C-alpha cells in the first residue's frame, strides 16, 4: 500500500520527478509537516549525495551522483534528508550524534512502512568515501552556498586552515567555524 519496493526499485528512473516524490513523501511519511521545505537538484554537487541547510529548511540532491543510479538510491537519499528536515522543523534535533535515536526512529518507521532501507550511512561509491573520510562542515552561511554547502572532506586528517588557497575568501565572505563531523 505504502510499499516502495518492486522490480523497478532496483532500476534507473530515466525521468525522476523530484517535486512529485517530495510531495508524496511529505504526505505519506511526515504527516504533511514539511510543506515549507525546499527540495532541489544540484547539478554541480559531487561531495555529498544529499544535504540539508537550515535558516526555513532546504534539501539538495546530487544530480551527478544520483541521476544514473537505481531509483532506490534517489528515494533512500531523499527520505534520509527529509528525516533531518523533520527533526529540524519540529525542534527535535538535539541528539549529540548526527544520526541519534530520534533519526533512527523515523528511519525504522519509514523502512517498516515501505520495505526500503534508509540507513545512517551511505551505500554507494564505497571506496571513494571510505578513503575520503575526514569531514568538516562550516556552521556559517556558506552552508547554503553551492557547490560544497559548507562541507570539506579529505583523505587525511588535516582541518581547513589559512594554508588552504581558498581560505581568505571564505573568512572574508562567510567567517564560520569548521566543525569536525566524521573521521
Ligand atoms: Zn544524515
Ligand atoms: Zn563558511
Amino acid at each position: 500500500s505504502l510499499s516502495l519496493v518492486d522490480a523497478s526499485w532496483e532500476l534507473v528512473d530515466p525521468t525522476p520527478d523530484l517535486q512529485a516524490l517530495f510531495v508524496q513523501f511529505n504526505d505519506q511519511f511526515f504527516w504533511g509537516q514539511l510543506e515549507a521545505v525546499e527540495v532541489k537538484w544540484s547539478v554541480r554537487m559531487t561531495l555529498c549525495a544529499g544535504i540539508c541547510s537550515y535558516e526555513m529548511c532546504s534539501i539538495r540532491l546530487s544530480e551527478p551522483l544520483l541521476k544514473l543510479r537505481p531509483r532506490k538510491d534517489l528515494v533512500e537519499t531523499l527520505l534520509h534528508e527529509m528525516i533531518h528536515a523533520y527533526l529540524f522543523v519540529t525542534n527535535n534535533d538535539k541528539d549529540r550524534e548526527g544520526h541519534g535515536p530520534e533519526f533512527c526512529k523515523h528511519m525504522h518507521r519509514i523502512n517498516s512502512l515501505t520495505g526500503a532501507n534508509i540507513t545512517v550511512y551511505h551505500t554507494f561509491h564505497d571506496e571513494v568515501d571510505e578513503y575520503r573520510r575526514h569531514w568538516w562542515r562550516c556552521n556559517g552561511p556558506c552552508q547554503h552556498r553551492p557547490p560544497y554547502y559548507g562541507y570539506v572532506k579529505r583523505a587525511t586528517n588535516r582541518e581547513p586552515s589559512a594554508h588552504d588557497y581558498w581560505w581568505a575568501e571564505h573568512q572574508k565572505t562567510c567567517g564560520g567555524t569548521y566543525i569536525k563531523i566524521k573521521e
